């Protein structure tokens, strides 16, 4: 089957957009295609982080992960520090790699701008995100249109590796998610959905309570023709309402217009409300079930187990090419 | 006791200056002091390197030190790339050292002015260094004066990662080799013996065989005067051969010069071609017994062992202050 890996930044907040836009996809996809979910910390130590923070979001992620349907027995869920082979790949990758092809990085130039001075790890991140990804031979690396560009790059580092030493790592593919469910801001219709929107009222968390999925839903912009009627450009608020209730409940869009013919939109917020809460009652539940229950380490550990016994492999005929060790 | 920290550049040539420099010193201090002994072949690898050759001289250096007389059982010689600990401590510094502190490394703006495009680990490589050396709580690191700057760095390193997230890391010292006479080359009497000089009728290896001993040093520049005197600066040539003479023999330069009275340079030569060769023949032939003896393999493994059990520990607590894992 093919092979696909799947980066995730800790930081325990995953919009309701994310399970519609990818998230709820892999629940399915998990069982045709080799699934590897990594909780990156180590990617997300190029920042200033609060030691205590960043480790309880490593579970929280890791727990909510499980939550919305992982199989753990079906996919790898790993920690990505847990698996050395990422950071001496990373470092092989590192001598390859030009000092141009990283300071060329647009993902680069754009924090190194706004700062007196940054860490070197926020423009040295590429060379261990290629190995992350080219160290399970990974055949489809799923990835928003804003880090297509950083694919282009562990693609080029592979195949210039494969030249110089010999074939041995899989240039990867980036696609991206089905189209139409980008879910938008709540605020903003034109603007997407962002878990770092610096407005929470524009995006619903999975772990939102009621009241707040209630507020947050209550609150979605809207327009002035006071009709449940589709139409990306000029009822931008109302069809994205109309998305997140369709994908959320099943019904087409076509189906919830003629349902709700001459209700106003009073009715409709209220009922999306209750079709968002439902959705994701469930999913908090188990997620509590999954941060209490010692069963999660034990998870994480048969994932690290996993992910390392192929990482390791890989490392080591890397070292057998460039000519490390013995 | 204290504990001293030794990288080894995997090139199998050692020149006789280095030999008689410090070399032949660690063989003393390895009972006294604590010392590691660590062939860097993944700093090696921020170079152009061939894979085979690489690999051959990892071997070579670690079998010529075991011959120069380092105890395995007394010190501890290990391979850098066969401790992980190494590659996932150097990340972590990565994040904690600014970029301008590395662009402004002087050893970095050298090579990074001849060439259109150069590996980043050319410009990365301090943070791992600075990884080889504070994994060990190491307090002297015996460097060169061109490695000062370097020290410097990874001092700093540590001490903003002590206060950052707590006294950890034990601020190394470079100290000085012991030396006081700094063998010159057999060619250019004011530059240095290099093991990197583009003429090998420069500098005498410690595998050099005696027909290429007996050339080398009976081109060894000298002067016009004719007169075995040592003398700086009139007599650069003959002071560096009396030198050279005196270490390897255990006479003084006055009994040599005395020894030599109305001699001239044909028997200087003569038999300083001598004493080199009766010191080298020892240490080449437990080299090779070394080489093709398979107890090579038995004390590198013994010694990344040994390594490996106290660096991991370091990086444990490491991602313990940062935050990582569990």
């Amino acid at each position: 089957m093919k092979t696909i890996f799947s980066g995730i930044q800790p930081s325990g907040v995953i919009t309701i957009g994310n399970y519609i836009g990818a998230l709820r996809q892999f629940v399915e996809l998990q069982h045709e295609y080799n699934c590897y979910f990594c909780i990156v910390d180590q990617h997300a130590i190029t920042v200033w982080q609060d030691p205590h923070e960043l480790r309880q979001n490593i579970r929280r992620l890791a727990a909510l992960y499980l939550a919305v349907g992982i199989d753990p027995t079906q996919a790898t869920l790993f920690i990505q520090s847990e698996v050395p082979a990422h950071a001496q790949a990373a470092w092989m990758l590192q001598c390859i790699v030009y000092i141009g092809e990283l300071e060329r990085m647009t993902q680069f130039k754009e924090k190194s701008a706004g700062a007196a001075a940054a860490a070197a790890g926020l423009l040295t991140y590429p060379p261990l995100m290629a190995a992350d990804i080219l160290l399970y031979n990974t055949d489809i690396v799923p990835v928003g249109e804003d880090q297509k560009q950083h694919i282009e790059l562990t693609r080029d580092l592979a195949e210039r590796f494969n030249k110089r030493y010999g074939e041995l790592f899989t240039i990867p593919e980036a696609r991206i998610p089905k189209v139409g469910a980008r879910i938008m801001s709540l605020v903003d219709p034109t603007k997407k959905m962002s878990k770092s929107d610096p407005n929470p009222k524009a995006y619903i968390t999975l772990l939102d309570d009621a009241k707040t999925i209630e507020k947050k839903i209550k609150s979605a912009v809207t327009d002035s023709e006071g009709t449940i009627r589709y139409d990306k450009e000029a009822k931008p608020g109302i069809s994205n309402l109309l998305n997140i209730y369709s994908t959320l409940s099943g019904q087409s869009i076509e189906e919830l217009e003629r349902q709700y013919e001459g209700k106003g939109y009073g009715v409709f917020k209220a009922d999306l409300a209750q079709v968002v809460i439902e959705t994701l009652r469930p999913i908090q539940e188990r997620y509590h079930h999954w941060m209490e229950s010692e069963e999660l380490d034990r998870v994480l550990d048969e994932g690290a187990e996993k992910a390392n016994r192929v990482a390791s492999e890989m490392v080591r005929k890397m070292e057998q090419a460039m000519g490390l060790g013995r």
